[PDB]
């Protein structure tokens, strides 16, 4: 409930970023066309998630930043901030969505595939990504954290963008080669493309913002946040097949898709010679007979079991985890954000 | 010759560059096979070029800089941010090449062209970039003008990025809407896409280096450097139809892709109705037999003429440009870039 008090003042704050982002067409009416553009970009990619990245840059702001010094300015910044994220993320997913050729997202048509838009939409793409920089600077120019932002966000693209050609280079798009979905790839593709930007950004931004600089404590707040991370990619993989929509709100198609889920990786470590033979044929098919049948294969192997042990040794893990690195920092921090996740 | 006797050493710093960039997957051999891709990705497009951008800022360096405090490590460093302005061109050009469907470039095949690559080239580009602020933190992280270096470039990406907006917005892929192909539209198009990253990004780099931070100082640059900018690119615009194979080193093809060169812009300024006729009749097709009517058209036009003319009036401006603000900056700077232009 931490989070829903939050949403409010946070999506409304875009109507702003966005004003502030292209109103610099005004001393330079030149290339006002492209800045409307720019705009409907905006409007587009950064909205219809559930900010859950840009909120937990404000919500963990106000856990680590004393009540007083949340002056009017200081929220701002945290918005602003909380939203360079959200950009961060449209960024990745505009392209992500080319290179995969996906269909839709956030449930409308993926940007590319609107009319008129197609391949341009790389550009866009590059420009979400340069807005952050913009924002940065139009708000945290001042501050005394300004270059760790700048580093933090820039770090966090390089993470991202080297944990994506690891994916690219694990499945590509007609190489239904299960020889290389082993355990360790697995954990190195979420490491570098979601846990960083998803977990450790958030917080390591709000870190910056309250003074907590240091090496150390960055570092140990990397450690919890990773492996939070971690798992929120394998419970998302398991809610992919074995989910339900009402709940998730989404069809999973991971074993349509020939995804490295977590669990083809189980099934892999776990399938006797016949057993893989099956998978090996069923793995990437289209066809919902071909899928279900994997789908058996996995209950077969009782994985939503090993699913729901994985699960509860990683509760108790995390939480050890919280009370040896958290300090100095308040464990609600990583607390709040660990419920929103687990269960 | 000032930038002959540069581009040995400079070229060949190229090998250290990856060395550099490709050797964290030492402390961390799980994105080893990604780090592979990269030094592929770095060796094929970062390669091939006249290196004129990043050379620049080399030899800008050594002529602001005094000659005793160009040490080894102020070399070194000089090299990287040169190479570092050849991978922000290397970022565009592999970006480029896939939105507007280019088939070779710098006489290879284009990267996303390569059987393997496709759309993935686009994890790619955004990799070169990436690579950039690594390097500028290898080596200019303690350097008092770290943070100069990172907004320069930064900004460079932004205003390359609106501008190429701009363009896409201006001739459609698919939209001979010779009404849009106005003079201001032909200037904007070009003051972001090329002007500024071209131009004024090598040497507001090699300034900052030696300590010329000045707002107004970098303002002067400018103001010298977009008008070669713009000139440069009129010239190439030129060079493309009426120019030589054989010195150019490449046949032009804008007549054809529909491009908003300036030969172009000015046939449309002086147009009667049915020769605007007789160009939105044949301006785009693939058909030599309807670009060489065109051709026809401009000479009939005097263009050529036309260029000889604001080229003479081009030459003498830069020259009233470079007398009016290279100071307190050693004239030398803008007069061997210009001479390398011009003629
Ligand atoms: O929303 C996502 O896709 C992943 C994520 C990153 S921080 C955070 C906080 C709460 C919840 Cl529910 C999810 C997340
Ligand atoms: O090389 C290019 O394509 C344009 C350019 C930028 S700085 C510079 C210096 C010398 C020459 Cl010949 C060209 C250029």
């Amino acid at each position: 409930d931490v989070y829903a008090q939050e949403k409010q003042d946070f999506v409304q704050h875009f109507s702003q970023i966005v004003r502030v982002l292209t109103e610099d067409e005004m001393g330079h009416p030149e290339i006002g066309d492209a800045i409307a553009r720019l705009k409907e970009v905006l409007e587009y990619n950064a909205i219809g998630g559930k900010y859950n990245r840009g909120l937990t840059v404000v919500v963990a702001f106000r856990e680590l930043v004393e009540p007083r010094k949340q002056d009017a300015d200081s929220l701002q910044r945290a918005w602003t901030v909380g939203w360079c994220v959200e950009l961060l993320q449209a960024f990745f997913l505009v392209a992500d969505d080319i290179m995969d050729s996906s269909l839709t997202r956030r449930g409308q048509i993926c940007w590319y595939q609107k009319p008129g838009v197609g391949l341009d939409a790389i550009n866009d793409a590059n420009l979400l990504e340069a807005c952050i920089y913009r924002l940065l600077k139009l708000y945290c120019r001042e501050q005394p954290y300004y270059l760790n932002l700048i580093e933090l966000f820039l770090q966090s693209s390089y993470q991202t963008e080297i944990g994506q050609t690891l994916d690219l280079l694990t499945a590509p798009q007609g190489n239904v080669d299960l020889v290389r979905f082993t355990e360790k790839r697995y954990k190195s593709i979420v490491k570098y493309k979601t846990a960083f930007y998803s977990f450790y950004l958030p917080i390591a931004a709000a870190m910056y913002m309250a003074g907590i600089d240091g090496e150390k404590e960055h570092a140990n707040a990397k450690k919890i946040l990773l492996e939070m991370g971690e798992f929120f990619q394998i419970q998302d993989d398991y809610l992919d097949l074995f989910g339900d929509p009402s709940v998730t709100g989404k069809i999973g198609t991971d074993i349509q898709d020939n995804k490295c889920s977590w669990l083809v990786v189980q099934c892999l470590q776990r399938a006797t010679p016949e057993q893989y033979q099956i998978l090996k044929e069923n793995y990437g098919q289209k066809e919902a007979e071909k899928v279900a049948r994997v789908k058996a294969l996995y209950e077969e192997l009782d994985l939503p079991a090993v699913f729901l042990q994985y699960e509860e040794d990683s509760y108790s893990h995390i939480m050890a985890l919280i009370e040896q690195y958290a300090a100095p920092l308040p464990p609600a921090v990583f607390l709040g954000l660990a419920r929103k996740i687990y269960k």
